[PDB]
């Protein structure tokens, strides 16, 4: 919405940038106006053949005679018309080049000047600037947005004025040659904009109801492939296959519904346009049968007209091109512009000399850019002398920070004064006073160049001598001499990642180049480990006695040989003095010291599509039709200005042009019919392969067992993203592409056949240029392509540099050297800078070889046309012909280069859409193999049991575990912590097959057990009840599954969990919707009904995880009284980490790293003491 003066953001084109510029629009423009000339003689040629083609036909008498007047006529007329084509063909060869070039030029000398003027901008901005913004943002701003300028003030412009100029000598030509056809063309051009006014309605309208179709199905798949775990112990996976499914063929019906409206659209849209130019072409000849024009006129007009008229279209998208450049360009040019109040690029204040260095703080009032939501310093007074080290304390606020902020002046305070030796700092140079300021901050930061560099970043003028006492005077001499490289090491981010303390002690030597009159010290122990800081802390105290030094941290022993001490009381100065006056004071600070102490052939996917063997066959004939029909439009148009070129005698002319104009309607009505009908047979033949696919991949992702849901590489959101983009892709391969491309072969194929038996040696010729001209437009976009990832290469390394800068900004502002990265990013741009120049050399030259290429084909079409072939008996009419059935029958195999990344973006989304059905998995659903045994009762038998998770093969959760439960009992199962616990129950109900050992029920192995009959006698019952979103008597029947439950007996399932109390109580009843969809409630009623479902099975095993895990209060006391109902007629495991509800348990055990470690009855283990009653005392007490 903000935008930018349109003379502001030339501010930098200046002397030559202004000249190509105006050199450039000017070229431009006469590249513009050459076109609808090109077409201004194509009328002056047809005038040439026609007074020949009428007299030739005129004498039915005498042959040698029209050998002589004729021709003379034609080669005085054809050599003064070619001679102006080549000469066309070298003007544009050259203004097509002055167009681009010059543009890109003034685009790269500008975009030179942006990016140094805007990186400078942002070092220039006081800190205070950074505080309220983001860095990221702003570099990311550095980057694009500059790059969205120079797409705009780029050659985009040329092209503007190149369009407007094609728009204003269009109808120029359009209108002086003649003024009724123009508005005649103007008058259907709104029913033009209105059809296609109807698809931006139709679409966004459409494609809204395809993302609510299938964002229906697409929720059903969300609720269960997250409730996976749920399903799979229920085995719905039938019916959550059938739900899915159903809601499959609705998206089926809604997408047939829009394929029929949708080719209505498209076969109508074409229709009305092609039926307008038709009729302000028909009545273009109504006007030469009155003798107001000549057939040539009639094409000059209607031509330039139509070019006139879509040149506007085609200034479109630069006139968005230019507007987002000025928007893009107004953060840009508001940050250089902004002018700050410290600068520190500024030359001015004063400098002064023999520093001696007494500061005071006088009534400082200050508060950082949160401004009035918190004042930080209430006040203050504070002198250090020269020479003396003082000391701040302060318990939290870290006020105390925010002195050595004031001091190298980063903000100016709200009130009051800071004054280093009697001058107010606001006085001396803001650049002067930060290198007469040495700083050590609590996190060190160390650029990406050498040990060197950085300490050079203290002082650009110094040489390794002052390095090395500067790293020895800071003892980290003795240290990097070990380390390779010497000096010449590296440091950053990115490699040779030291310790803290040793690049503490590199800022104390860069600090120490310095040599500053002034030392702020803040947090430079803290943080930092034991040993090290005694060895960084001998080069502070050493860092000192020659400099008045401010010093804040957490650590008191620095403290005391400060010769002040200072403390912070809500940003009031409280307690000074030294050590043992503050001892003797008792406050704050005596305070403080107490409590411190793969694309490929993929057959196979068309091989499923072939369960249609009609549909295609409908539609690939019907396509052919289509394109061996589009050429016929050529063809007549060919013999509309043929045969009244070749008229003769007038009188017969009048009535064939009323024959053709009809044979052109009916042409279009069995158009729109064979387009009616290959939109749709592809899109009902992709909607119903939509289904299968989607069925069979969802029936396939039922199929694997938990090993593989648990994947972090496959998540709900992935596996339903993946269900969605795979299915959507492979249709639009074997859709819209396949049958346009079938039609366009047949359209130049209709059309080559055409061609060449009219016209001898003059298609082969066409065959020749054709191609060449197809192939150097590639090739340009080739090197367009190459050359914009090579700039992307090298820019990024200056905007690497810049990275480095403006997110490590508040250290080197502290150090000054602003200019340094000034330096560096300019350097860095400057060679982008020089490859922008040759970049407009390039694409001057590509597209002014395009545009000649295309020229001087079209004077080799009519040189070649006429002379050696109208010498010869050939005619015009055909001439015409070849033109539009070979050029529109190139231009429709434009289409194929478009659908290209169709094919390969669903080959690829195919590829991984083959594998997902044929992945098989080792814990089988399906297979209906199994035992299926026929006796009741129910033991479980885990018998040396070792499980690693597949996901985490690392530490392991069980190794040698063993259990035994019989029937009817309780299984009480406490652990240390983890899935130890839990991994237990997922083994019964066999989600994996364990590494070693075994796990048996009636004796029997479950691994050659059914896996569907071993889970079928299973209530398991976890810890947040997943339901989905249907009748609560559903998510009750939920727990039987291959048969209908009865009401009365899903009743007695309510009537069991004690959840019957709301079951009447809602006025739906047991229809209620619940899943957060149409009714909410809370979670002990999950649970219940979790409990209902479960006991629906009438297993002979519970399976009680945590059930009381999140639930609270009474709620608590209500669930266990309908889990304790459950059990004790079933065989039970419970892990519940109650232990005073499972004190009544048959047998509890104590799991120990994967290991049971204790087990027994209650009161046996509580008569031994260990692991269990040390857990059972643990939670009592507390
Ligand atoms: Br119908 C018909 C279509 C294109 C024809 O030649 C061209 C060609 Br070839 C290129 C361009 Br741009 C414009 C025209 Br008009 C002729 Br002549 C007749």
């Amino acid at each position: 919405k903000p935008a930018v003066s349109v003379l502001t953001m030339f501010r930098y084109a200046g002397w030559l940038d202004r000249l190509y510029m105006l050199v450039g629009t000017l070229a431009a423009i006469i590249h513009g106006v050459a076109l609808p000339l090109m077409m201004l003689i194509f009328g002056d040629m047809t005038d040439s053949f026609a007074s020949v083609g009428q007299v030739s036909k005129q004498s039915t008498q005498m042959s040698e005679a029209d050998k002589r007047a004729m021709f003379a006529k034609l080669e005085e007329e054809m050599t003064t018309y070619a001679y102006y084509y080549t000469g066309i063909g070298a003007g544009v060869l050259i203004v097509a080049y002055i167009q681009v070039s010059f543009w890109c030029l003034a685009a790269g000398r500008q975009i030179h000047k942006i990016r140094q003027k805007f990186f400078h901008a942002i070092m220039n901005q006081e800190i205070g600037w950074f505080d309220v913004h983001d860095v990221g943002e702003l570099n990311t701003r550095l980057t694009d947005d500059v790059s969205k300028i120079n797409e705009g003030i780029g050659d985009k412009i040329g092209m503007f004025f190149q369009a407007m100029a094609t728009f204003f000598g269009g109808f120029i030509i359009g209108f002086t040659r003649g003024w009724k056809l123009t508005l005649v063309i103007l008058a259907i051009s709104p029913v033009l904009g209105l059809s296609a006014g109807i698809w931006a309605k139709i679409l966004s309208s459409f494609t809204d109801k395809e993302l609510h179709a299938y964002a229906k199905a697409g929720a059903v798949a969300e609720e269960v492939l997250a409730a996976i775990r749920t399903v799979i112990a229920f085995g719905g996976q039938k019916k959550e296959l059938e739900r899915y499914n159903n809601n499959l063929e609705e998206a089926k019906r809604l997408g047939i519904k829009k394929a029929i409206t949708a080719n209505i659209s498209m076969g109508a849209a074409f229709l009305l346009i092609y039926a307008s130019y038709a009729l302000a072409f028909w009545y273009g000849t109504s006007l030469v049968i009155s003798k107001e024009y000549s057939i040539g006129q009639v094409l000059t007009v209607f031509f330039s007209v139509l070019i006139g008229a879509f040149s506007v279209g085609q200034a479109s998208p630069n006139i968005e091109a230019f507007a987002n450049a000025r928007g893009a360009a107004y953060e840009v040019f508001k940050i250089i512009d902004n002018k700050p109040s410290i600068d520190s690029f500024s030359k001015s204040g004063h400098k002064p000399d023999n520093i001696q260095g007494n500061l005071e703080f006088k009534n400082i009032h200050f508060s950082y850019p949160s401004r009035k939501e918190v004042q930080i310093l209430k006040g203050l007074n504070l002198k250090v002398k020269s020479g003396q080290t003082v000391a701040l304390v302060g318990n939290s606020g870290c006020g105390k920070s925010t002195t050595v902020q004031l001091m190298q002046r980063l903000y100016d305070p709200l009130d009051g004064m800071v004054s280093i030796d009697g001058q107010d700092i606001r006085t001396i140079n803001v650049r002067y006073l930060r290198e007469i300021i040495g700083v050590v901050s609590q996190e060190p930061v160390l650029f990406a160049t050498t040990i060197a560099e950085n300490i050079r970043y203290g002082r650009e003028d110094v040489t390794m001598d002052e390095i090395e006492k500067a790293v020895k005077e800071a003892n980290a001499y003795d240290f990097i001499m070990k380390l390779p490289h010497q000096f010449d090491t590296l440091v950053g981010e990115r490699g040779a990642q030291l310790s803290g303390g040793q690049k503490q002690r590199i800022a104390i030597a860069r600090a120490l180049v310095r040599n500053p009159k002034i030392l702020l010290l803040d947090e430079a122990t803290s943080a930092l480990d034991t040993e090290s800081e005694a060895v960084v802390q001998a080069a502070l105290d050493k860092a000192r006695e020659g400099r008045t030094t401010i010093v804040i941290a957490h650590r008191l022993s620095t403290v005391r040989n400060a010769d002040v001490i200072a403390g912070f009381d809500g940003g009031v100065i409280v307690e000074q003095g030294n050590h043992d006056e503050l001892m003797r004071e008792k406050g704050i600070y005596f305070k403080l010291v107490m409590t411190q102490t793969p694309p490929a052939s993929f057959w196979r996917i068309l091989k499923l599509n072939s369960t249609e063997w009609p549909y295609f066959v409908v539609g690939i004939f019907c396509a052919i039709i289509n394109g061996g029909l589009q050429p016929a439009a050529s063809v007549i148009f060919s013999k509309v200005v043929g045969v009244f070129t070749n008229g003769g005698p007038p009188e017969t002319q009048r009535q064939n042009s009323n024959l053709f104009s009809l044979l052109f309607l009916i042409l279009g009505i069995i158009s729109f019919i064979t387009f009616f009908l290959q939109g749709f047979t592809f899109g009902k033949a992709g909607e119903i392969l939509t289904k299968r696919l989607r069925y069979m991949v969802f029936k396939s992702m039922l199929r694997q067992d938990v090993s593989w849901f648990d994947d972090p590489k496959n998540t709900t959101g992935a596996l339903t993203t993946r269900l969605a983009n795979d299915a959507a892709q492979v249709k639009g391969a074997t859709g819209s592409r396949l049958a346009v491309i079938f039609q366009n072969i047949a359209n130049l194929g209709t059309g080559i056949i055409i061609s060449l038996i009219y016209g001898w040696q003059l298609t082969l010729l066409l065959l020749a240029i054709v191609p060449i001209i197809a192939i150097a437009g590639v090739v340009e976009m080739k090197m367009l392509s190459g050359q914009a990832l090579k700039d992307k290469k090298e820019l990024e390394g200056s905007g690497k540099i810049a990275t480095e800068a403006i997110e490590n900004f508040r250290t080197v502002v502290s150090l000054t050297r602003e200019q340094k990265f000034e330096t560096m990013y300019a350097q860095s741009l400057q060679i982008p800078y020089r490859n922008a120049m040759k970049k407009a050399h390039v694409f001057g030259i590509t597209f002014s070889f395009t545009q000649a290429m295309m020229y001087f084909s079209y004077a080799a079409a009519f040189r070649f046309g006429a002379y050696l072939v109208t010498q010869q008996l050939m005619t015009f009419e055909n001439v015409l012909l070849v033109f539009s059935a070979i050029v529109f029958g190139a231009m429709a195999v434009g289409q194929v280069s478009s659908f290209a990344p169709d094919y390969a973006k669903a080959t690829v989304s195919a590829s991984h859409i083959i594998r997902i059905i044929e992945k098989t998995p080792e814990i089988d659903s399906y297979s209906t193999q199994g035992l299926k045994p026929n006796m009741l009762e129910g033991n479980v038998q885990f018998s040396g049991v070792v499980f690693n998770y597949p996901t985490r093969p690392s530490i392991p959760v069980l190794q040698g575990l063993s259990l035994e439960v019989k029937k009817g009992q309780t299984l009480a199962l406490v652990g240390s912590s983890g899935c130890g616990k839990s991994t237990v129950v997922q083994l019964l109900e066999r989600f994996y097959d364990p590494m070693a050992g075994s796990v048996f029920l009636d004796g029997k192995e479950i691994k050659q057990l059914n896996v569907q009959w071993l889970r079928a006698q299973l209530g398991i019952v976890s810890q947040e009840p997943i339901l989905f979103d249907c009748s609560i008597a559903e998510n009750i029947a939920y727990g039987d599954n291959s048969r209908v439950v009865s009401y009365e007996e899903i009743v007695r399932a309510a009537k069991e969990a004690n959840i019957h109390q709301f079951i009447d109580s809602l006025p739906d009843k047991y229809n209620t919707r619940v899943g957060d969809k149409g009714t909410q409630l809370s979670g002990g009623q999950k649970q219940r009904i979790a409990i209902a479902r479960a006991l629906v099975r009438q297993p002979h095993i519970l399976l009680l995880d945590e059930a009381t895990s999140a639930l609270d209060t009474e709620s608590e006391k209500v669930v266990q009284e309908a889990l304790d109902k459950a059990r004790e007629g079933r065989t039970c495991i419970v892990i519940a980490h109650r232990l005073s509800t499972i004190q009544n348990a048959d047998l509890i055990v104590v799991i120990q790293n994967g290991k049971v470690k204790e087990h027994g009855t209650h009161q046996q283990l509580l008569a031994q003491k260990g692991i269990y009653f040390s857990m059972v005392s643990v939670q009592a007490g507390a």
